[PDB]
């Protein structure tokens, strides 16, 4: 078949490595592209083509209890280990994240259909807004 | 409420670099990772959280004609312009992008429940796997 509609998912991406290399493409580009996994959306009409692709990366599953302190890689971000305790205030949830940076820690809570998750590092605060699917 | 159960979509990431910039991440990975959004998945169940973070790039729209050349900057890789031209080979779908690198191409075609896509740059072949959604 030509058909080649539909909504495709990378399930085998071998040597993206070489052909990047073949490309000249930077080390800190290829690092992170080799872990990305890519959805192809196509449309077809006869023998006009319009594609979409977009690429994903699975950030590594946080699990964790209340008032429990664990230990915590930052693998997503920049792979230091903290020693991370989540506490409610009020329903606002608080993290610190002991370590070898100061000021280090998060706080998320809802209002409406919007998440908030504000994440401090130091003097530096991002403020990230979700809203719910 | 104490319920932060859901599907939550990035809306927005103020100052990110700044934060990532305090994390010590390197000035190359912020100019990637600043252009990434995020899904995140919350199951909560009391003070028990499992959360599940997946961040994405937008990539690359392309639309072609099969027969009609045209001109284009590779930018969700090496940012080169190639002319290329695709035409059927069989069921295959064959892309010659001329320009810098020699023997610069893809095939794409249809096995089953699979679409293959092959990209080549000069003795480099990478090979890519997609199954249907």
């Amino acid at each position: 078949t030509r058909d080649q509609n539909g909504t495709w998912e990378m399930e085998s991406n071998e040597n993206f490595e070489g052909y990047m290399k073949a490309l000249d493409i930077d080390f800190a580009t290829r690092k992170i592209a080799v872990r990305l996994t890519q959805t192809k959306v196509i449309d077809q009409d006869g023998d006009n083509f319009k594609t979409k692709t977009t690429s994903t990366f699975r950030n590594y599953d946080v699990d964790f209890t209340v008032g429990v302190e664990f230990d915590a890689y930052t693998k997503s971000l920049d792979n230091r280990h903290v020693k991370a305790l989540v506490t409610w205030e009020g329903d606002v949830l608080v993290c610190v994240q002991k370590g070898e940076k100061e000021n280090r820690g998060w706080k998320q809570w809802i209002e409406g259909d919007k998440l908030y998750l504000e994440l401090t590092c130091g003097d530096q605060v991002c403020r990230q807004v979700f809203k719910k699917k």
